[PDB]
RNA sequence: UUACCAUCAACAUGGAAACUUGGCUC
RNA sequence: GAGCCAAGUUUCCAUGUUGAUGGUA
């Protein structure tokens, strides 16, 4: 089916876009696989090569170093005998034919790519990493040694409007001090404890190589090695790095004595890859850069763009494509004719929420943030909470004492009945210290509330091991607090404010909500937390809606060992998640929603024709059970930047804008939706792919409900990016993944305990 | 770990095309 | 000859995560 989504609801949006049209005049392409025979890899001396044969092949070459683009269809299997042009020796190349690619392909997206690339690389700029960044507009900071250049991730791709060429502008911090003149650097510094300074500063540490354009880690430094010595090409032949590098590279290598970089592949190839400082360069913020104040601020405001600047080197980047002759000329060669000005349409603005509370429901501002509106008025549902304890140790006491006076002088507004707690002082900040006095309060009182503890600094092991102390081993709800957050009395006040609604939401209580048209909606959040550090323990968060009125979310985890599977995973969930649902509401919901989080544009068909079967074959395990289920893709990280023209120039988009053609993928169901209030920088909006839609959910209720569920998240008294569920789901699993290592109790999955 | 939002640095996973290798295989 | 599966390389990409900076509440 064509996508038609654009309703009436909202008002049209005039949203600039970091879209360029492409317009396709190609009559036929014809794809070749070159196969050098003694291997030459460059992607640029390859590229010299092809355009070495400029008569049997033609002007039109759309060569990437491996696969050739012609449109003068060229017989099947011819040879070459081309020169490299370096150190002396013929070079046999060949032709294969391998297929033929109508005009209107999604096939022919690599090549336009891959055209678009060789016409990024005719207006002189580097590429670095995926991207095209221009050294000419580049800002240096010298007192770092570090560069900053200004650049395009740029890609043509195939969207319900056509062909268009996403052009974000990013920047590339390029590093102008090597790796050798680090090791130059750190050997001026110290002498004899120089490898052992460059063994903890480079290992972990992670480099690039611009001569090939690939970052690498830096598993071991090898200073028994150095180039000029020899190693083994995947033919099995024996060659130096250096004669390596003049003839499959043509550079000359400055320096031989220096030492070499490992590499060791994870996840298995068995290959030690080995790296020349020379040509390696260390990416990213130095550690003296980090405390800099004016250095960060400077490379902040340079890179927190705005909407106007975002435009304004689009532009340039439009006027430097269409003024080079030879660029102009190379996209016109294939008939590929760009668009003078980025593409823009108009999106709908969804309306405003009434936020509602206990007594007072107020529609929200054009800010989409009620932060002084809820604590000025009392939630829907407030437990009185009496006994507790506040656990200091000595230091933070002043400040104990103050977060207690600000919570008493704000418990009035918000609704809570705060008493005074245990004083809690620690004889010792250990952590054994903090467990053993919390055990052994709670061993010898069982009415306790409440545990509240306050940690000296930044202590990861101690909220970690409080955690699994307080929803693994005894279900008490916790809060910690740290001394940076109570100490300063100038943000005291809404900290204060911010703590108890989290004492309220951990304890079962309901802090807002709005009306929602769908009745017995059975929400539910995913996000299936990858552990990159447990050998692919993989944690899925569960997330479930219990109430009518949408605010209780019953919770479960669910590990996935290796050679498992997410699918009995989930049924327990689900079951699980129902069972709460029927023993709480006493019926059963006939509109299944789910929100899952974190799924490639590859995988998305796996998820469709594979995973959701069986979601639905979970079903059958009740009686008679088959309601109708929408099921979400939520993709939070994109590239598409959303713009506002504004009479003078673009301006950042206001909070809840859908975009609904145009951008979306041509397979899926697709919108753009920016929910949240952004005041840095260009606007990102969310992707939010249907997976399945058997409520024949139409897209003015389905961005509508998206919308709204992301008004739900009690953790933040305004609008988050993602809906709620999903961020619930988040916060869950990453607490059960990397804090926890653990399934959560069954009686604190009743209550928000992991915000 | 009081939160949310931006952008940067990196890692990990997955898809499509072409080619190569090794098994089957009609 | 055609087809299936597994692994790898090169192109194009997509998604998540971890840090680090800022902003404001
Ligand atoms: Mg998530």
């Amino acid at each position: 089916e064509l996508l038609v989504k654009q309703g009436s609801k909202g008002t049209p949006q005039s949203l600039g876009l970091n879209l360029i049209k492409i317009q396709c005049h190609n009559e036929a392409v014809y794809q070749y696989h070159v196969t050098f025979s003694p291997s030459v890899e460059c992607k640029s001396m390859r590229f010299g090569m092809l355009k070495d044969h400029q008569s049997v092949t033609g002007n039109v070459t759309a060569f990437d170093g491996s696969i050739l683009y012609l449109p003068v269809k060229l017989q099947q299997v011819v040879e070459l005998k081309s020169q490299r042009k370096t150190d002396d020796a013929e070079i046999s190349i060949k032709i294969q034919l391998t297929k033929i690619l109508e005009p209107c392909s999604d096939l022919c997206i690599p090549f336009y790519n891959v055209v678009f690339r060789r016409v990024m690389k005719l207006l002189d700029m580097k590429l670095v990493g995926r991207n095209f960044y221009d050294p000419t507009s580049a800002m240096v900071l010298q007192q770092h040694r570090l560069q900053i250049w200004p650049g395009y991730a740029a890609s043509i791709r195939r969207t319900d409007g056509g062909l268009f060429l996403l052009a974000d502008v990013s920047h590339k911090v390029i590093r102008n001090d090597s790796v050798l003149d680090v090791m130059h650097a750190i050997y001026q510094q110290n002498k004899e404890h120089f490898q052992d300074e460059c063994s903890k500063l480079l290992v972990g540490s992670i480099v690039i190589t611009r001569y090939n354009n690939r970052t690498y880690r830096i598993d071991d430094v090898d200073w028994n090695k150095t180039p000029k010595d020899s190693f083994v090409m995947s033919d099995g032949k024996e060659i130096t790095f250096l004669e390596y590098y003049s003839k499959n590279y043509g550079i000359t290598v400055k320096e031989d004595d220096q030492p070499l970089l490992i590499h060791r592949p994870s996840e298995r190839l068995k290959g030690e890859i080995l790296l020349l400082p020379e040509l390696s360069f260390m990416t990213g913020i130095p550690e003296k850069m980090k405390k800099d104040f004016r250095a960060m601020k400077d490379l902040t405001q340079q890179i927190n763009l705005s909407p106007k600047q975002h435009h304004g080197a689009l532009e340039c980047l439009l006027q430097r494509i269409s003024q080079n002759e030879t660029a102009s000329n190379e996209l016109t060669r294939w008939g590929l004719s760009l668009h003078k000005d980025v593409h823009k349409i108009e999106g709908r603005l969804l309306p405003m929420e009434r936020i509602n509370l206990r007594n007072t429901s107020f529609v929200t501002s054009e800010d989409l943030n009620w932060v002084k509106e809820v604590t000025r008025d009392a939630s829907i549902l407030t437990i009185p909470m009496h006994f507790w304890a506040l656990f200091y140790p000595k230091r933070a006491m002043d400040q104990a004492r103050e977060l207690v006076n600000m919570l008493e002088k704000i418990a009035g507004p918000i609704g809570m009945r705060i008493s005074p707690p245990a004083w809690v002082e620690l004889k010792d900040d250990r952590i054994e210290t903090y467990i053993r006095t919390i055990q052994s309060l709670l061993g010898v009182e069982g009415k306790i509330q409440m545990v509240v503890c306050i940690i000296m600094g930044t202590r990861d092991d101690l909220y970690g091991a409080i955690k699994k102390l307080c929803c693994v081993q005894s279900p008490v709800p916790s809060q910690v607090i740290n001394v940076r957050t109570i100490g300063q009395p100038t943000r005291l006040r809404s900290v204060a404010q911010k703590i108890l609604l989290q004492m309220n939401c951990k304890l079962g209580g309901e802090l807002w909500g709005v009306d929602i048209p769908l009745k017995q909606l059975m929400v539910i959040g995913m996000d299936v937390y990858h552990d990159p550090s447990r050998g692919m323990r993989s944690v899925v968060g569960f997330v479930a809606s219990i109430n009518l009125t949408l605010t209780k979310w019953y919770s479960r985890v669910v590990f996935q060992m290796p050679h498992q599977e997410i699918v009995d995973s989930l049924k327990l969930c689900l079951v699980g998640s129902l069972k709460k649902y029927y023993e709480v509401n006493h019926c059963l919901p006939e509109k299944i929603v789910v929100y899952r989080d974190g799924v490639s544009d590859g995988q998305l068909k796996t998820v469709a024709n594979y995973e959701i079967p069986q979601l639905q074959k979970c079903f059958e395990a009740f009686d008679n059970y088959h309601p109708k289920m929408v099921v979400f893709v939520v993709q939070a990280k994109i590239s598409t930047n959303l713009y506002l023209a504004a009479p003078d120039h673009f301006v950042t988009p206001s909070p809840g804008t859908v975009v609904d053609h145009t951008i979306t993928s041509c397979e899926w169901v697709d919108f753009y939706l920016l929910a949240h209030h952004v005041r840095q920088g260009c606007g990102i909006p969310t992707h939010y792919i249907c997976v399945l839609n058997t409520a024949n959910l139409s897209p003015d209720h389905m961005q509508r409900l998206t919308f709204k569920l992301c008004h739900m998240y009690w953790n933040w008294p305004g609008t988050i990016r993602v809906p709620a569920p999903c961020k619930y789901a988040h916060k869950l699993a990453f607490l059960s993944g990397q804090i926890l290592h653990h399934e959560p109790a069954i009686q604190l999955c009743g209550n928000l305990f992991f915000l």
